[PDB]
């Protein structure tokens, strides 16, 4: 419903958040993109889901040793303040693909909070037409935070998705 | 500019407020309305604005024996929950109708916050049609928050607010 809709994103967006929760296990965003932590991609080989691949956002090439999975590395350094719109288009044209031809990939940082909660929420952004900008980031932010714990809490990653993302309409 | 204005509301509605502070000092919201505590409504006979009306929200009727005011006493009672969703089109008639004289009004309640608070973002929604309601309302919340300390604190009222508002395209 529009109105319950509308009441939920603007307490949200006005005092009414929980205290930020340090997510610990895998989320499905997508039909094919998860969300997770450093632990989630070590745990990936022996999950049910049958990855194709993992896309580390770490400082780190790490292997798993025992696995398929294809591993992509973009390291994105651990700052606040980290250049992450230059990577935006992509790592969500490579999202939409794994999307496109049904090939599980977990995407993850070290918390699973900013590196990889940014790069997921960019891609939620670009597969959104239908609704507002403003209104589709607030409706993400708030819904993924709700549901991980902790999404995207650093703010320079959040202007820089605002300033990809939702400048223009769309 | 909107990439400033963007990044300033959506960061304010993704966990950047101040802490509430309560105000202590009158408000001019438009040319001819203000918005004030119940300190100011006793001082506003002794304010160089030349007040021709003070709309007293509280539950009191009073006098203010030396003064050529208008008060207009709409008791509304200090509770979260009051329906002051019933009063929002007669306060906002009111409200435009000193802008058009240009007969200076204060609007208060107790603190200054709530009841008097909610009329003015009421007032607000209700003399816009340019932006979309969705994104005023986050601009009027949050602007009038940061200049006064604390604004429509409680839940209640902002929803009563959204559900009459900011459902509506305008």
């Amino acid at each position: 419903d529009k109105k319950s809709l509308y009441k939920y994103l603007l307490l949200r967006s006005t005092g009414d958040m929980h205290r930020a929760k340090s997510p610990t296990i895998m989320t499905r965003v997508t039909n094919n993109v998860y969300l997770g932590n450093y632990k989630n991609a070590m745990d990936a080989p022996s999950s049910e889901v049958k990855f194709k691949y993992v896309l580390n956002l770490t400082m780190d090439k790490y292997t798993l040793p025992n696995s398929n999975i294809n591993i992509i590395h973009i390291p994105l350094v651990d700052d606040t303040t980290t250049d992450i719109s230059k990577y935006f288009d992509d790592v969500t044209a490579f999202l939409s693909k794994c999307d496109q031809r049904n090939e599980p990939v977990l995407v993850h940082c070290v918390a699973g909070v900013n590196r990889s909660g940014a790069m997921i929420l960019a891609y939620l952004m670009s597969k959104n037409k239908e609704s507002s900008p403003m209104l589709y980031f607030l409706y993400v932010y708030h819904s993924m935070r709700d549901l991980r714990g902790a999404f995207v809490e650093n703010p320079s990653f959040k202007r820089q998705i605002i300033e990809k993302y939702v400048i223009d309409k769309n």
